[PDB]
């Protein structure tokens, strides 16, 4: 078959699958089919029979609406994605969801759909390869050596995140990153010139990318020459400007916004078959075409060669080889649990009244020698977030390092870290002030959706940060995280809860963990062995009374000290009170009914929440007959101690609100 | 006095105020003082005696951590910002908060601090000026003619939002936007080359900006020449690449990250006075320096001249002048309330089952002829969000238009719209799929913080959008808006609640309004006159029983129909059931306690919330002894009907959860 015929197999499967679903996006798959044919058939290093091969090239579809492009490719090349699944495009529990999802489709590297995040993930995967190669490769043993290829369109280019990640990719000289820009002149509103006029080549040259202009995206030879050129440039990421026609093949819809996001229609599909010379019926692919598309034999050969290379590496470098295998699997060191518990016990036994941002730094320092897989960073706030430890080495200085200066790029940082976690080999942590989680907010959600391990270090968590004022002082941000499916959020009240939360985060294999950390010093609380162990259960009894409490305080983070002070005052007056520390609502909610009842007994309705965060959240635990000492407004610019007074975070106010509650109950 | 001495007054005030507060950022104010002296003294058209003058130039400090820069400028040029306020920098309830805040302080145009948003706001202000000029200017009567100047640093340049708004600024040929880049090579982590290596000039030429390279940011002659060149280029926004030294004047901390964000210290301040040759004590400014800085006389002269121009315009164009005044004040047309009510009444009387995204478009169509101040748009989703009406005219085609194709730029769109609302003269609406509010999240918060009127049109609100799947299907986004201070959030259940929500949004004077709209068709509910009037109260009794209810459903948006069906089933069994429609929790919360008690009686604890969004929100209304039929997971890619079934949005499930309570 000709290259065009082979590319037309993608066009057929894509338009037919979309038609059967009566839903989806035929435009981009039809426009990019010739580019995909050259990349996948001539260049991509992969094994359909082992999508987890450590040294495979990584491909990312950043324009993820064109999901049938990737499903066509995976099916044709021989991945475990049968034709039946293509017939179930966009149907419940199929392996072919409307946008591609990592985890339950063989060969899909990341979940896209939110524009711009794919290219960010690709930058992360490229950083991962570069860093892993620098760490593990040895003279005569280049066990890490693979490319990262990304497809992206006008949507991804317009998004601010593309600026963040492509700027950084230039700084880091990611010579194995090669992106293809689907330059088709069309977006949903129509011809893009009304709203998008960048000289995109000049923009990417500004970033230090090697740009290849004016590629005929429908000519295999031209595409192939461009890929070879990009591969020859080893010191810059490459952007291939591929001029394509959206919906290529459709006489009436090619080059129109109409081909972007709806089925072509049966009449138009018939006309498209005729224009393309594609004779086969929907979901029909002949043996001869499978024979040319299939990658099983080449894939086997390439992975076998690599396995031999790795075996020779293991002989010459056994310790390094065992570390590489461990890290690629995402397994923890065998002695980590014991060593981390020893650290936590030491903290409980040796009180220190320090900011939880500092307690976080101390946990990084403690874990650093144990977790060589750390690849951490901050969005230009290293000295404020406290993300550096004694063994940190920035990758812009030494490629075998473990630290990334992300610059002022919260969204890019977080989506890059998603790429890092997806790649394998590393445990990323990222950091900024908690307020600026709002800049990165969808990338945080994407880590949760993709079940990725990433520790998110969010300092300066409340009005306790003081003078910087309401644009910086979080109020409603913690609540936003708490209600996010599969998110874990910890607001530790002292250095001990901080270390427990850090341990929880690094050991959490199936989703991310946000740490909510103070600028100001936090009092250490006394704990029995049982209480110390109970921190990990998310909510636990910290102070108690004999018999049923008349009053339960529920407090988090910096406000536990306040709640304990109120508890002491009320107790001295003969009130039967309890204090529950709730460092993690999500962990608490995951405990069984018996444990939750033991902490927050259903009989006790007089419950007082105390937290320098939005009050409305706390009805979840206090119900309609309790009280909440929280924030209901934005903050103010003033010294922290004056703000806490202003906003009612005082022993006198907490006591008064508790007594007022009890008077109402009585 | 010399220009350098005049600029040094900013340096002294800034380092001294930071020192007194033991908090704040002396670096950028010290680095930008010479640029500020040229801009403010030689070019800026403003009147300190009236910071609200319609035709003033707008200045924006996008690098807002350098707040003492703007406070020094406002004080020195004669605004109502006394020395005592500078001496109370960063102190509770002062007019000098750590980052500048609009409303707090005479002459502050916007609230900055979140990097990147200031330049976005400035792009919005320049869009507003260009559009207002095209709408209102007449031959011989150019009543709108002002510049938008912005200062910005490496942080703003690194942020993605700068790409979004500066790209669009280039497309829109905003020739009266002039930005000064504080090119000082330092950020918090240290020397920027480790993480920031863009050829920023080349980047901005790629956006179609006019770029002036290699300006000596410490040389008045160099700066003045560059501003003149930028003003002469009328068809492109301009970027001035100003090479400066952070903390200029400090022998030991100039050019270091140490000068960015902490007091210099008393010893270093003394050395800085010596290096600068500044001989005045903290908070001492001699009369000769005030004399050269003060702008009261020139400002009053310029504004008076404008007032005379406006009077002549008003003689020739009385209707247009009246509209200009109304729109600049943000006042509504006097008959808008009556006309909108008539529209709402018509919808109730003429039922239609349509998607609330379509009901939204219909409200835009009804209000369009009434609100010429609309400046609306969508982030490349016009045909899906349904933001165009018959009278929409895109400003890239017609400068006097009322519609912006924002492209795929949700964050930039929203912060640009903040600039539009801040400017005066317009009522912006913006739009995207609700999920992608997450891309714009901090700009949405900033609209609320700044008490700005903007209608945020968020369609495709739930699993009801179907096949696009979990990356697109909102679950927890509405809950996050609901708990945002000063945010109004409406999730209308039919075309009638949609129109009421739109009315509420445009009539807000002091904050933004998010509309939570469906992809799929919504049934219209029957309403009495009382119920119809009560939609605007955010929560109301839609279906009821005789006497005290034994069971209350609380439902929103697309789930009201489901709640009504459960209500009918239980009512037929003889349960005393009620349905409350809760289109806006914030509007409901603001009602008097007698009204709230009439809707959700305190004695009735058997409450069932029903909404295709995160369950945890609803404990606020159902407490510990109710039930919630909501989402607790991400969505799935499948047809909407099958998703509602899969996730428990069925009459059987709602009825079963209700029976569990009774
Ligand atoms: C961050 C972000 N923003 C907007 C979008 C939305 N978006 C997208 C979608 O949500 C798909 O992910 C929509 O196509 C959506 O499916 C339909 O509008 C649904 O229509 P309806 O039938 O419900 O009315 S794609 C996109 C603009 C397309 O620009 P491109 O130039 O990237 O697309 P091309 O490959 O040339 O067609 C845009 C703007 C996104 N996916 N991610
Ligand atoms: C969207 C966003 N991201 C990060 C920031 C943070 N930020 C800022 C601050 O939050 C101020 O708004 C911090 O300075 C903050 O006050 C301190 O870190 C507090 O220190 P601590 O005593 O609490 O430890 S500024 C900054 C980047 C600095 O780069 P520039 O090059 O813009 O600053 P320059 O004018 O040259 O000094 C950055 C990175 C922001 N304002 N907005
Ligand atoms: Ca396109
Ligand atoms: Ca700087």
């Amino acid at each position: 078959s000709s290259r065009k015929e082979l590319a037309n197999a993608i066009r057929a499967l894509s338009m037919d699958a979309v038609q059967k679903a009566k839903s989806g996006h035929p435009g981009a798959p039809m426009g990019m089919a010739d580019i995909a044919e050259v990349l996948w058939r001539d260049f991509l290093k992969h094994n359909p029979q082992n999508p987890s091969w450590a040294d495979r090239d990584r491909f990312v579809l950043s324009n993820g609406h064109g999901s049938m492009l990737i499903y066509s490719l995976l099916h044709l090349t021989g991945y475990d994605l049968p034709m039946e699944e293509l017939k179930n495009f966009r149907q419940l529990h199929s392996k072919t969801p409307g946008h591609p999802e990592v985890g339950y489709t063989a060969g899909v590297e990341t979940t896209t759909g939110p524009l711009g995040q794919g290219i960010a993930n690709a930058v992360g995967m490229a950083i991962a390869e570069k860093t892993l190669a620098a760490q593990f490769n040895r003279p005569g043993h280049d066990i890490v050596d693979h490319y990262t290829y990304a497809f992206m369109g006008d949507g991804c280019m317009m998004e601010g995140i593309s600026h963040e990640v492509c700027s950084l990719a230039g700084t880091l000289k990611l010579g194995k990153l090669i992106a293809f820009y689907d330059d088709n002149g069309i977006s949903i509103d129509g011809h893009v010139e009304g709203w998008f006029t960048d000289d995109t080549a000049m923009r990417f040259e500004a970033y230090g990318w090697h740009v290849i202009r004016d590629i005929d995206g429908h000519d295999a030879a031209s595409i192939k020459r461009a890929v070879e050129e990009a591969r020859a440039v080893t010191d810059k990421p490459s952007l291939l400007m591929c001029k394509t026609i959206i919906g290529f093949g459709s006489p009436n819809k090619a080059g129109t916004h109409d081909s972007h996001g709806a089925p072509l229609g049966d009449a138009e599909i018939a006309l498209t078959r005729e224009q393309l010379g594609w004779k086969y019926a929907p979901f029909e692919i002949p043996s001869e075409i499978y024979a040319q598309w299939d990658a099983k034999e080449a894939g086997q050969a390439k992975e076998s060669a690599w396995n031999e290379k790795f075996a020779a590496y293991a002989k010459a470098y056994p310790q390094e080889a065992a570390e590489f295998t461990r890290r690629m699997k995402g397994e923890m060191p065998s002695d980590f649990d014991a060593k981390a518990k020893e650290f936590i016990a030491k903290l409980q036994a040796n009180p220190a009244k320090i900011a939880s941002r500092k307690a976080s730094q101390n946990a990084i320092e403690a874990f650093g020698p144990l977790l060589p897989e750390f690849l951490g960073g901050s969005a230009d706030l290293a000295p404020s977030n406290l993300t550096l430890w004694s063994g940190s080495k920035a990758i812009n200085e030494d490629a075998a390092g473990n630290y990334i200066h992300y610059g002022v790029r919260e969204f890019g940082m977080t989506a890059i870290a998603n790429g890092i976690s997806l790649h394998g080999g590393f445990l990323p942590y990222t950091s900024t002030f908690l307020m600026f989680v709002e800049y990165a907010r969808n990338a945080v959600r994407m880590a949760a959706l993709m079940k990725q391990r990433q520790v998110m270090v969010y300092t300066h968590d409340s009005i306790g940060l003081g003078e910087d004022g309401p644009t910086h002082q979080p109020v409603e941000q913690v609540a936003s995280l708490r209600v996010t499916p599969n998110m874990s959020t910890w607001r530790p009240c002292d250095q001990v809860e901080s270390a427990v939360a850090w341990k929880y985060g690094v050991e959490r294999q199936d989703g991310p963990t946000a740490l909510i950390l103070s600028r100001q010093n936090l009092a250490q609380q006394e704990r029995t062995e049982e209480q110390l162990a109970n921190i990990a259960r998310g909510g636990y009894v910290l102070k108690d009374c004999a018999g049923q409490p008349e009053l339960i305080f529920i407090a988090t983070g910096s406000e536990v000290e306040l709640a304990v002070a109120a508890y002491e005052k009320l107790t001295a007056e003969g009130v039967k009170a309890r204090v529950v520390s709730m460092p993690s609502t999500d962990a608490f909610d995951k405990q069984d009914a018996a444990y939750r009842e033991s902490v927050l007994p259903k009989a006790v309705t007089a419950r007082v929440a105390v937290e320098a965060g939005i009050a409305d959240y706390w009805y979840k635990y206090v119900g309609l007959n309790g009280a909440i000492v929280g924030m209901t407004t934005f903050g103010e610019s003033a010294p922290a101690e004056l703000l806490f007074e202003e906003f009612g975070f005082t022993v006198d106010n907490v006591v008064a609100k508790a007594k007022e509650l009890l008077h109402h109950h009585h």
